[PDB]
This record gives C-alpha cells, sequence and structure tokens, in this order.
C-alpha cells in the first residue's frame, strides 16, 4: 500500500529530526507530574508508530490529527516560550513541509 509506504516516510522524518526529541514517548507523569488530569487526549511519536504499524491510519486525516494532537497538547500545556512550545513550532513547520513533498492529500 502507498499510503502507509508514504506515512511511515513522513513519520520517520519528523522522529529523525533534532526538535522531535520532546514528543518521542508519551509524557512521563515524572517528567510532568499531573499532565494526564490536564492533557484528555495524549499523543507522541512512539504511539504513532505503533499505530502506523497497526493500519490505522487509511486516511492523512487520522495522521493529520494524531500528530496535530501532538503539538496542541503541547501548546496547551506548556508556556510559549519553553523549549517545549519552541520544539513543537520548529517540528510542525518541518511536518508541514514533508506533507507537502509528498504530495499527500485527501
Ligand atoms: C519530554 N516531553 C515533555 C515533557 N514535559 N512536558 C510538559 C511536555 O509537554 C513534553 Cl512534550
Amino acid at each position: 500500500d502507498q499510503l502507509y509506504s508514504t506515512l511511515k516516510s513522513i513519520l520517520q522524518q519528523v522522529k529523525s529530526h533534532q526538535s522531535a526529541w520532546p514528543f518521542m514517548e508519551p509524557v512521563k507523569r515524572t517528567e510532568a507530574p499531573g499532565y494526564y488530569e490536564v492533557i484528555r487526549f495524549p499523543m507522541d511519536l512512539k504511539t504513532m508508530s505503533e499505530r502506523l504499524k497497526n493500519r490505522y491510519y487509511v486516511s492523512k486525516k487520522l495522521f493529520m490529527a494524531d500528530l496535530q494532537r501532538v503539538f496542541t497538547n503541547c501548546k496547551e500545556y506548556n508556556p510559549p516560550e519553553s523549549e517545549y512550545y519552541k520544539c513543537a513550532n520548529i517540528l510542525e513547520k518541518f511536518f508541514f513541509s514533508k506533507i507537502k513533498e509528498a504530495g499527500l492529500i485527501d
């Protein structure tokens, strides 16, 4: 399947990015005590990798939703000038450039 191959490529490029490090695994409670009382829909790149493997991403829309959720969680939780927020905006720019380069559409 060509969608799977394209999404796998985009996701791995995102994961290899220097600004992806905060988003690689679920936020640990020890890193942010009470995070899971605040953030209703946690998401991270490890979870997305498994979802990709399990053939969840049958559309661009589903893939976009999860990656975008990584960023919105980060911006909802963290101050605008925090390193985490800064990484989210850098990685989001990159993400959208990868979507465009792949020609990924609905
Ligand atoms: C390691 N990533 C983390 C850690 N703490 N918080 C609050 C975050 O939002 C993220 Cl992405």
